[PDB]
């Protein structure tokens, strides 16, 4: 039969779309950070579930290895970094990734029109957004202990979209994948990503994965 699918769109808060706007519309040097800042979410998402673990050992029925792979595809022109950390709610997304203005916002603007090299971004509480450095849409499909599988989506333009996820299940974690812009394919070449993980992603607490397509 057809199958029916649930579909919620949400407005960015204003200063985030003000963001992303300034993000995808500017030049900017240095835009390999982006890579540091999706690893840096995930390092932070495996401590919460090594950490929740230890008060429950059962939130790892899920999945017991903690790890973070990278997996860019020549094909479809993707770079998707998944992990197997704590994963998000449906609620999460719809808070964390747009929703609710973040404090650092207005701040980090300022910073950047003042001529700011966009690596700050990780200091204002908003990195994610740098990920519209290098993509023109990104889907970050995730599974929390508490939660179905969720899809969120956003191409910016001040709008993203939730969604239960009846793609492939994850046991848990998030999966973030960057639709590259045509002038940023260097990101799915193995030795860019190795250099950029080697630069910037050196003390990361758990091991990374790089995954190569067969030329
Ligand atoms: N891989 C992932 N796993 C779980 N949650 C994630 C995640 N990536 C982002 N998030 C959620 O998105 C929030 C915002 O990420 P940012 O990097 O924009 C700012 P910060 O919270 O890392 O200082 C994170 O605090 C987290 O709640
Ligand atoms: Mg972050």
């Amino acid at each position: 039969p057809m199958e029916e699918e649930e579909v919620e769109t949400f407005a960015f808060q204003a200063e985030i779309a003000q963001l992303m706007s300034l993000i995808i519309n500017t030049f900017y040097s240095n835009k390999e950070i982006f890579l540091r800042e999706l690893i840096s979410n995930s390092s932070d998402a495996l401590d919460k579930i090594r950490y929740e673990s230890l008060t429950d050992p059962s939130k790892l029925d899920s999945g017991k290895e903690l790890h973070i792979n990278l997996i860019p595809n020549k094909q479809d022109r993707t770079l998707t970094i998944v992990d197997t950390g704590i994963g998000m709610t449906k609620a999460d997304l719809i808070n964390n990734l747009g929703t609710i203005a973040k404090s650092g916002t207005k701040a980090f603007m300022e910073a950047l029109q003042a001529g700011a090299d966009i690596s700050m971004i990780g200091q204002f509480g908003v990195g994610f957004y740098s990920a519209y450095l290098v993509a023109e849409k990104v889907t970050v499909i995730t599974k929390h202990n508490d939660d179905e599988q969720y899809a969120w989506e956003s191409s910016a333009g001040g709008s993203f979209t939730v969604r239960t996820d009846t793609g492939e299940p994850m046991g848990r974690g998030t999966k973030v994948i960057l639709h590259l812009k045509e002038d940023q394919t260097e990101y799915l070449e193995e030795r860019r990503i190795k250099e950029i993980v080697k630069k910037h992603s050196q003390f990361i607490g758990y091991p990374i994965t790089l995954f190569v397509e067969k030329e």
